[PDB]
């Protein structure tokens, strides 16, 4: 996709994580960013590998592009970043939202992490705080706070000529499956909803990329929807639905819902900026699966 | 189903592992064994559940038996074995193959066991050897060392009478899917056929218990065999299968398998005799997870 007239955007799918993956390039630069990369990896095995993430470099090279941000909306429980990978074939400097020192807290207790695992976000870069600005080339790009599915879950929006396109991560799904699930730890339906109005308060013709699609069909694979269409006909939270419904079908969805088949993986990984584990004396890293918690 | 006079055999099926879990009850002094429980466990949310293992305690209360062995045929990769909480509920005394200690050196380095981790099957309470004999009250039993799926595999043959009862293990599946895989390390193809055809050996009317049932095609769960009928139409190792042959047949089919999906945490569980890895200092107990290295 080409929106206004500089902005370029190219969408990646995994199958079998349903996640999208973008590579957001200044057409005039030929400068780009790359938000929420895919880690492969098999939980029987317990094997990585960077096949999904090679699809990125070559991507890159092929435009003849240079990375300059590795973004990530939030710290993801359904598959792993290639943040870390990316950065040290590509380069650039990684980002996250603020308030990963929130879930570094708690996850970092949860998994027993080393002493010498951080809290303060020293794994990322920059830590982006809410309607902070940053520059891909000439592309003027926002950071917006939207939490709900998680403490630190932040959107980014991209503005070119009048146009104005907003990378929303797991907080609204295409209007035709709804929104994203706030069962997790600091997750919380209210500020989800609340998150939500503020993105759809945005001009009605502001393009919104979705951060994953489960395909309810039935149907392809769509990444890209409108403002006005999410107003219009989301089944979850369209302008009809208040606060206080949206609270009790959200919460009451949850509860019937089961746990992401690499959550536990994902998310002590994701929460070192996409680093293993420290390998231990045999020099082999390890997963610390907690049992009978969570 | 009854054996002869006073063999009682009670075949359990466990949908999501295909594992055949057995009670064998001396009808007269109605004492009785176990054979393969299932301990299950959720890899998603790192939940353990003792829902089979509770069918089979109630099942001993209904006969008004007592527990006097808790056997496990080898060391299972596909599933966490029920063998510490059903001693713990019902009593007895647990048994492995002698062989334990070479898998407990293997793994116990894979996982890079905590200081105290015993190498040499101190977690069971009786180490069986080849053609050693043992009593399921007045029913004369023998342990066969029949290893090929892994270097600890062993056989249990129970007779009555008159007829002879054997549970193989993992060496023969039905003789329509044929016999078990050896990419496991320690697993030896050419050793595995000389295991079955000594199991093969014993009187065509012996009848034979499985470990496993895949379900080829939908014919329903199917547990018991006979010598006969393996020797006849085993498609894998039936009477005209020279050893070469199977060699190459079997060894060829292992490099088209996937690892099964609970074979990292199973082993380190069920190396411990069923018992979880001591609590840290936060008092919880965790499952270790090695990275690129399977
Ligand atoms: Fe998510
Ligand atoms: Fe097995």
């Amino acid at each position: 996709m080409i929106i206004g007239n500089n902005l370029h955007v190219d969408a990646f799918y995994d199958e079998a994580t349903s996640t999208i993956s973008y590579l957001v390039m200044d057409r005039e630069t030929r400068q780009c960013a790359l938000i929420d990369s895919v880690l492969d990896y098999d939980p029987k095995s317990g094997r990585t590998c960077s096949a999904s993430a090679d699809r990125l470099v070559e991507r890159v090279n092929e435009l003849n592009a240079s990375v300059r941000w590795v973004l990530e909306t939030h710290v993801h429980a359904d598959h792993l970043s290639a943040a870390a990978y990316l950065k040290e074939k590509l380069g650039g400097h990684t980002a996250i939202g603020a308030h990963i020192t929130q879930v570094q807290k708690v996850f970092g207790a949860l998994f027993n992490a080393e002493p010498g695992f951080a809290r303060d976000g020293s794994q990322f870069d920059v830590l982006l705080e809410d309607e902070e600005g940053f520059r891909i080339g000439n592309l003027q790009a926002r950071a917006l706070h939207t939490p709900g599915h998680t403490p630190a879950c932040m959107s980014f929006m991209i503005e070119d000529a009048g146009e104005i396109a907003v990378f929303v991560g797991d907080t609204l799904f295409m209007p035709d499956y709804g929104t994203a699930r706030c069962d997790f730890p600091g997750a919380d339906a209210r500020t989800l909803y609340r998150s939500i109005r503020r993105l759809l308060a945005f001009p009605d013709q502001t393009r919104l990329f979705m951060c994953h699609d489960y395909l309810p069909g039935g149907r392809d694979m769509q990444y890209v929807t409108t403002v006005a269409e999410q107003r219009a006909s989301n089944i979850h939270i369209h302008q009809g639905i208040d606060e206080d419904s949206f609270v009790a079908m959200r919460e009451a969805r949850d509860k019937t819902l089961e746990m992401p088949v690499l959550i536990l993986p994902s998310v002590q990984v994701n929460m070192r900026s996409g680093q293993l584990p420290p390998p231990e004396a045999n020099g082999v890293s390890y997963l610390k699966i907690p049992l009978n918690k969570l």
